[PDB]
C-alpha cells in the first residue's frame, strides 16, 4: 500500500516524488526500467545531445539553493550535464531510497472497489496505492526503421535511441538516417570524426544556429543575481523560453528592418528564438510564415557553397513549423567526405551486408549505420502498457482515436491517475510545465486527503471542452490531436480556474 505510485524517474516523476512524499508527507513509491534517474537524459547518450532550451531554465525553479549552486557552463546543456544535473537533484534530496530501479511496470488495473490502483512490474511483483501518477512519455523505445534487408547488415547499426558506449569513427564510412533533431545533432557531431558520412535525408528541415557559447563568470552572475526575475518571466510568458515575446507584425516593417531583426535573432541563436522573438505572426500569418522560411534558405545558399547540395537541403513545404538548432550543419556539407542524399527522390530500397542501396541502385558502402529516425506517438508510452480504468477498458482503446484529456492531466474512466507532461498539455519549455502539472496535481491530492475523498475522475464532458478549447485556439495556427497553444502562462490561469472553482468537471466521490 503506498499513498501514491509515480512512473517514471526524469525531470517529471523526481519532482512528484519530491512534492507528494516531503510536502505533503504521503507514502510514495517510484518506478523505471532505467538503472538511474535522467529519464530521456539517461536513455539518450548519442553524439551531439544538447537542450533546446538555454542552461539556466532547463532545470527546475522549486529549490533556490540548488539555482544559485548549479554550474552553468554553457549557455546550452549537453545530456552528460543534465544527467549529472538530476542525479544531484536526487542525492540533494534524498530520492533514490524511494525509488525502485530496473523495473518495468507492465499493468496498472484500476480497482472500483477499493478506489486504488493495482500496480504490476514486469517481474510479476504487486503494489497498491490510491494515486497513480504517469511521468513516462514521450521517448519512443527504438524501433529498428522498417527497410528490407536491415537485418542482413554486418556493419555497427547503432541506434540513437540506444547509443552504446565505446563507439569509435575514425577511419570509418558512416550513414545516417534522418534529419530531424536529433540527426542534425548527430551529423553536426560526427562529420569531422568519420572517414566518410553519407546523409540520407527523406525530409529536409530549416534549422537555425543555437549559438551555444561558453558562459563566463560574470554572464553567471547576471543570471544568478536576477534569478528570482527570471523565472517571474517564465510563468508570465507563453515559451518559458526567456525570451522577449514578440507583437511586432512581420511585414508591418520594411525590407531592410526585417532582416535587421532576423539577422539579430540568427546571432544569437536558438530555435523559438527566431520564430517568436523577431516577430509575433510567424507561426499565424502565411506571408510572415514565408518570410521567415526565405530568410533561412537564402543562409543556407550563403553557407552551403555547391547549390546543389544547398538545393537538396532547402525544404520544399509551403510553411513551416519551428525550425531545429545546430551547432554548425550547414556548414558540414561543404567537407570533400560527406555526401548528402536524397532519399525522397532517391529512396532507400534494400540494406545488404555492406551497404546502403537507394531506388538508383547506388551501393552505398558503409561501416557503420545509424538511426536517428527518432519517429513516435506523443500518447505511445501509454498505449504500450497495459492501463485499465473503469469497467476495465484499457487506455489503449480509450485512445484507439486519439489522446484526449482534461487539461492534458486527467482522462475520463481513469480516476486516480494524474499525467505529467502528458498528450494536450501547453507548447513550452518542459521544466516549467511539469513543475506547474506536478504542483497542481499534489494541492489535489491535498485537497482530497482533506475532505476525505477517494475518487477523483475527469467527466467526458470537462475532456470534450478541453478538447474544444485546444481546436479554436490550434485552427487559429497554421501547426497544427492538438496540444495547448495558448502559452504557459493562460495554461497557468487555465488550470487556476479549475482549482479555484471546487475542480470543476472534476468528480469527486467521498
Ligand atoms: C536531446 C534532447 C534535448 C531536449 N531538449 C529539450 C528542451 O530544451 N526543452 C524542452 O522543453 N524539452 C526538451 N526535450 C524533450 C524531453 O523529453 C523533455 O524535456 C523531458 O525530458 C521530459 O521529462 P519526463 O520526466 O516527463 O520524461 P522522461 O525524461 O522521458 O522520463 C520518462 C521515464 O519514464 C520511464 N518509464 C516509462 N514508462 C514506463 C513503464 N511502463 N515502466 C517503467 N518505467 C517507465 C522511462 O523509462 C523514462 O525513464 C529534449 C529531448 C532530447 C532527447
Amino acid at each position: 500500500d503506498f499513498d501514491a505510485i509515480i512512473i517514471g524517474a526524469g525531470f517529471g516523476g523526481l519532482y512528484s516524488l519530491k512534492k507528494l512524499r516531503d510536502d505533503f508527507n504521503l507514502k510514495v513509491r517510484a518506478f523505471d526500467r532505467a538503472t538511474e534517474v535522467g529519464g530521456t537524459w539517461f536513455w539518450n547518450q548519442y553524439p551531439g545531445a544538447l537542450s533546446d532550451s538555454e542552461t539556466h531554465l532547463y532545470c527546475y525553479s522549486w529549490d533556490k539553493e540548488l539555482l544559485q549552486e548549479m554550474e552553468i557552463k554553457r549557455k546550452y546543456i549537453s545530456q552528460p550535464d543534465v544527467l549529472a544535473y538530476l542525479k544531484r537533484v536526487a542525492d540533494k534530496h534524498d530520492l533514490r531510497k524511494d525509488i525502485q530501479f530496473e523495473t518495468g511496470i507492465r499493468s496498472a488495473y484500476f480497482d472500483e472497489e477499493n478506489s486504488f490502483w493495482n500496480v504490476t512490474t514486469e517481474n510479476d511483483e504487486k503494489f497498491t496505492a490510491r494515486f497513480l501518477i504517469t511521468a513516462l512519455g514521450l521517448l519512443a523505445a527504438p524501433n529498428l526503421p522498417k527497410i528490407k534487408g536491415i537485418e542482413t547488415f554486418k556493419g555497427e547499426l547503432h541506434h540513437t535511441s540506444r547509443w552504446p558506449k565505446d563507439v569509435t569513427f575514425s577511419g570509418k564510412r558512416v550513414g545516417v538516417i534522418g534529419t530531424g533533431s536529433t540527426g542534425v545533432q548527430v551529423i553536426t557531431a560526427i562529420a569531422s570524426q568519420v572517414k566518410h558520412l553519407t546523409v540520407f535525408q527523406r525530409s529536409a528541415q530549416y534549422s537555425v544556429p543555437i549559438g551555444n557559447v561558453v558562459m563566463s563568470e560574470t554572464d553567471v552572475a547576471k543570471i544568478k543575481e536576477n534569478y528570482d526575475q527570471i523565472w517571474e518571466n517564465v510563468w508570465n510568458s507563453a515559451l518559458g523560453y526567456g525570451l522577449n515575446e514578440s507583437t511586432l507584425p512581420t511585414m508591418s516593417v520594411s525590407a531592410e528592418e526585417r532582416d535587421k531583426i532576423f539577422e539579430k535573432a540568427w546571432q544569437e541563436g536558438g530555435g523559438f528564438r527566431f520564430m517568436f522573438e523577431t516577430f509575433g505572426d510567424i507561426a499565424v500569418d502565411e506571408t510572415a510564415n514565408i518570410e521567415a522560411q526565405n530568410f533561412i534558405k537564402k543562409k543556407i545558399s550563403e553557407i552551403v557553397k555547391d547549390p546543389f547540395v544547398a538545393k537538396k537541403l532547402t525544404p520544399t513545404d509551403l510553411y513551416a513549423c519551428r525550425p531545429l538548432c545546430d551547432s554548425g550543419y550547414y556548414e558540414i556539407f561543404n567537407r570533400d567526405n560527406v555526401s548528402l542524399e536524397d532519399v525522397k527522390a532517391n529512396p532507400i530500397v534494400e540494406i545488404k551486408e555492406d551497404c546502403v542501396v537507394t531506388a538508383d541502385g547506388v551501393e552505398h558502402k558503409l561501416d557503420m549505420l545509424i538511426c536517428a529516425t527518432g519517429f513516435d506517438a506523443v500518447d505511445g508510452n501509454y498505449i504500450r502498457m497495459d492501463i485499465r480504468g473503469k469497467d476495465g477498458i484499457s487506455i489503449k482503446d480509450h485512445w484507439k482515436d486519439g489522446p484526449n484529456s482534461y487539461l492534458g492531466m486527467m482522462v475520463s474512466n481513469f480516476p486516480n491517475m494524474f499525467m505529467v507532461f502528458g498528450p494536450n498539455g501547453p507548447l513550452a519549455n518542459s521544466p516549467p510545465i511539469i513543475e506547474t502539472q506536478v504542483r497542481w496535481i499534489a494541492d489535489l491530492i491535498g485537497y482530497a486527503e482533506d475532505h476525505q475523498i477517494n475518487q477523483i475522475e475527469a467527466t467526458k464532458d470537462a475532456v470534450d471542452n478541453w478538447t474544444n478549447t485546444c481546436s479554436d485556439i490550434a485552427n487559429k495556427t497554421l501547426f497544427a490531436v492538438y496540444l495547448y497553444m495558448g502559452g504557459l502562462k493562460e495554461y497557468r490561469n487555465q488550470i487556476s480556474e479549475v482549482s479555484n472553482n471546487n475542480y470543476k468537471g472534476c468528480l469527486l466521490k467521498q
